[PDB]
């Protein structure tokens, strides 16, 4: 887990819990003096102990949260690696473009990243077959990304998760709507 990941939640602790909540979790679930470095890997058990202990703080399923870690984790990406986002010209371009277009300029610019194995196929009726794969089972936070996404194209979406690894499937399928 890349220390973007761990800046971009610091940004969305500190903002809704301040600063102490954020280096209380530290304590609890961090080994001592940790420091997240954007470009450094670390322990994805430390980002899922984080976030377990704020489910939990609110009573909430971890799932949700996670879900809006995602939403708001797009704009801390796009904001970050603006060239990257920039490529694309609309909302189904880039999710067509996770595999090939984000995977590499990711591979591009980190060491060793661990990305999810996502696959798209636009459909006749222009829905989006989204396969995600992943043996960190972040479904919840794709799904939290492509309405990051969304909104960042002004697009409003419906998303079905009908296929989902957390029910014992090996892969999440979702299928993307595009409205009005
Ligand atoms: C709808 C769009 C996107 C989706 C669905 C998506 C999906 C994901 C998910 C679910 C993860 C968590 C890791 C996992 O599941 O194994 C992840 C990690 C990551 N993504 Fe994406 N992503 C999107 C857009 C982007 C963009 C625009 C960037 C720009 C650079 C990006 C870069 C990264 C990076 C750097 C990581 C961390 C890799 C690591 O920790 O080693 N993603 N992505
Ligand atoms: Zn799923």
């Amino acid at each position: 887990m890349k220390g973007i990941i761990f800046n971009v939640l610091e940004d969305m602790v500190v903002a809704q819990c301040g600063m102490s909540v954020w280096n209380e979790l530290l304590e609890k679930h961090a080994p001592k003096d940790r420091v997240y470095v954007s470009a450094k890997s670390y322990a994805e058990s430390e980002l899922f102990s984080i976030v377990q202990d704020v489910a939990q703080r609110l009573n909430m399923p971890i799932q949700d949260v996670v879900k809006a870690f995602g939403q708001f984790l797009f704009n801390g990406l796009a904001s970050r690696h603006t060239d990257v986002v920039d490529k694309f010209d609309d909302f189904t371009s880039l999710v067509m473009g996770i595999h090939d277009v984000i995977h590499l300029e990711v591979n591009k610019l980190y060491h060793e990243p661990s990305l999810p194995h996502i696959n798209g196929q636009l459909l006749p009726n222009n829905q989006i077959a989204l396969r995600y794969s992943s043996p960190r089972r972040l479904c919840f936070c794709a799904e939290g990304l492509l309405f990051g996404a969304a909104q960042h194209f002004q697009q409003k979406i419906q998303i079905s998760h009908d296929t989902c690894m957390h029910t014992g499937a090996d892969h999440c399928m979702l299928i993307i709507e595009l409205q009005n």
